[PDB]
């Protein structure tokens, strides 16, 4: 039934308000951390998202307590999730680091106050300019993917008399790792390039890297990889006559964006999360005391950071109705369409990756969402709808919704910042925190008109 | 055979440099416009996108030419497609008007000095401050997506005291609209629709908008939506007894994004351009003769006018081999990795909608295309790699490639700069000009580091 559908999305929409961590109701409107995000869509320009500083916390709690049976864990937020300065803030109040992506991640990160103890440098493409400034950072790792690569670690330190901190990311082939990995060195590759590292003036092997994948919804994959990457370095350790570090087991911990498990496949649908972080944890720990219980494990979680600590906040900006006639101008259908003033150049991964968030009428959060809609943004595309619906593209919002009704999208708070455009000239979203105090701030301005034009180079008017 | 597509790809690359009206060879490097597209790319840095004025203005040709049978054709250019300040120049100089798609579209068109009476603005979510400004502006066009909007027309145009000229949208249902299409009214709301404007004050009707889609493989399309709308233009003349000024037929002519077209059927790959826009013209004028041959024909087209007209320039940044091993040891098969410094953030169609484009080694464009690799970008992301290849993922350059080495993706001038991202806060790229004189000039910066952070609002350190 489409009745069992809707009763089901009813008794979730339900939890939220009356079962969750993050959320209440007031004057009939959602409210996160006892924000009632209806008035807050009322003083900031919609569309925009809103992080919460409590969440972040409880996220990170919940990964550190996961690991409490390995002391000697760090912890390196994936910071390509959200960059945001005031959510990278929030992250290094709640006592972890970072690891970071690019040049300007680790400026970005430095800027903010991590350390360079407390940053992690990944890439497949790290230039000359930006191992410089790495290296010249004091960075507590960077990571080796390539021969090619080490070659340039090796000339920069000599040349800036700076020792240079890595890891070897090897990627094992678990049952095709060379046609579809890029990254990291092949595990027949990892002796020979230790050696090598072991013998370079300004370079300190520190341990092995690996970063199985995101969204990973179930433990075996973790717990094999982790096995490769544990082998070898005890191997090496012996063929070397080495202690290591430290060992990178990277990232992955899935975020639940669907809730009722018991109607769901993760293996099938990756939006119900197939494991917890104390299952990611048991599998690495597990497979790294078979070695060592006193080496470093580093951890790079992204998506579990932040992935369930911020909604974006949409205002319904108009709707029409759409009939379908048959030959002799009788209704076969009628689609209800609500447009929202967020699409997917706001929400990326709703369109490019087929990612499911809940959607609720956040200003009618109590009222029954008993009509199905379609949901459409604002772009001039015919592909500007959401097709993540509730049953195929449909969606569920109460019969009452009304034109400036605010919409929200929950679990919005990884890869949503960065990832968005200006397609059609769209700004790109302001962005408030709710910090710990249950206060919010502008975190991020919208991108105004200056904005659009201030990087062309063009005769004025 | 292997051996015969890879003999068709370089028989291929052999039609770019002797047989393309874009391209020449020198020094053993792709010219564009008689540009060293080797030696521009050590000009500035890369990645960063080259366009060609003078292309831009063949294509512009080309569609005008098409519609020589129809003196009263008004050409639109889609500015989604691109709206670098210096694009939009290029494309007003050549003496064509500008369609746009938000508020800050209008606004730049404006300012880089399209008239009013140049603009037409559409879209499905145009609110009150949007139509404001659009009124307050005079333009040509704007056009009427649904009932609640044209509430707001009705509204806004009152109080300004000034006429609001407007193409009200139909999108036929030719053989789900309803279910498929977000934009536009049903045909069956046409007749009330127009009925209701002519009694406003001060909103002036014009005539009907359609707009099929993009890159459309077929001329039938055009020829049966374009029928619809002439047949209701011709019935609502007689019902209320009025004379459009015009129709507007939309976009939608495709770019041949593959060009060996007895190797293609544009219907399973619409890579293959299956028309011309020749086809396109004959189909439209064709109906609307059938009402009118005084009436205006505005068209919308986007892709047509700036994709073949620009190149993506990236340099091989990285290189490594990857090797799957069986169990006992042997070789299964080699992957020859090179890494660009551009991926699917800078061009994100080749991720996003598997969108194929010509690559080439521009460093070495004389040099047999005779190995065959996999083309990687430089994001910390596994799926950061072009998968539209020359076979499957595959693409083909010469065993001689170098780190240092310029690879050129062509077509590349359509949907490419305001769809990048700054995801792992890699910058969005720079955009050259060559100008009809065949002298270059920079008319986009790279995003800096400032640029990165200067959105966010955070206590500073
Ligand atoms: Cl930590
Ligand atoms: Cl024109
Ligand atoms: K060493
Ligand atoms: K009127």
């Amino acid at each position: 039934m489409t009745d069992s559908i809707m009763q089901n999305y009813n008794q979730l929409r339900e939890q939220v308000i009356n079962g969750d961590r993050r959320f209440q109701h007031k004057d009939g409107h959602l409210c996160f951390e006892g924000v009632d995000l209806d008035a807050l869509a009322r003083q900031y320009p919609t569309p925009f998202y809103v992080f919460s500083e409590p969440e972040i916390i409880r996220n990170i709690h919940e990964i550190q307590q996961a690991f409490a049976a390995h002391k000697n864990t760090k912890t390196f937020f994936a910071s390509k999730t959200c960059s945001v300065m005031g959510v990278l803030k929030a992250i290094r109040d709640a006592g972890i680091c970072a690891e970071a992506n690019s040049q300007y991640e680790v400026r970005k990160c430095l800027e903010i106050g991590f350390r360079g103890d407390q940053i992690v440098f990944n890439g497949v493409v790290k230039k000359p300019a930006d191992l410089e400034y790495a290296i010249a950072n004091d960075l507590y790792l960077i990571n080796v993917d390539s021969l090619y690569e080490l070659e340039h670690i090796d000339a920069i330190s000599r040349k800036l008399k700076k020792v240079a901190n890595v890891c070897v990311r090897v990627e094992p082939n678990v049952p095709v790792t060379a046609f579809h990995a890029k990254s990291g060195l092949d595990l027949e590759q990892a002796e020979e390039t230790c050696r090598r590292i072991l013998a370079m003036p300004y370079v300190h092997l520190r341990g092995l890297h690996m970063h199985v994948g995101d969204q990973v919804p179930e433990s075996e994959p973790f717990a094999k990889a982790t096995k490769v990457l544990v082998d070898e370095s005890r191997r090496l350790e012996e063929v070397l006559g080495i202690k290591f570090d430290l060992i990178n087991v990277g990232g992955g911990i899935p975020v639940p964006y669907k809730y009722d498990d018991e109607n769901g496949d993760p293996l099938k649908d990756n939006m119900y999360a197939g494991i917890t972080a104390q299952d990611f944890a048991d599998a690495v720990i597990r497979e790294v005391h078979k070695w060592r219980t006193d080496v470093e494990i580093c951890i790079e979680p992204g998506r579990k950071v932040t992935g369930s600590a911020a909604v974006l906040l949409t205002e319904v900006s108009c709707e029409k109705r759409k009939t379908n006639y048959d030959l002799n101008g009788n209704v076969e259908c009628h689609v209800e369409w609500k447009f929202v003033d967020a699409g997917y150049s706001v929400l990326s991964d709703s369109q490019h990756f087929d990612w499911f968030f809940y959607v609720y009428n956040a200003s009618r959060m109590t009222a029954a969402h008993d009509a199905w809609i379609k949901l459409a943004g604002p772009l001039c595309d015919g592909g500007d709808y959401f097709h993540m619906g509730v049953k195929g593209e449909e969606f569920l919002l109460p019969k009452e919704t009304h034109v400036g009704d605010i919409v929200a999208f929950l679990d919005a708070g990884a890869y949503t910042i960065e990832s968005q455009t200006v397609f059609n000239n769209r700004p790109r979203t302001g962005v408030v925190m709710i910090d710990k105090n249950g206060d919010t701030r502008l975190i991020r301005r919208e991108d105004s008109y200056e904005d659009m034009v201030k990087y062309d180079i063009y005769l004025a008017a």
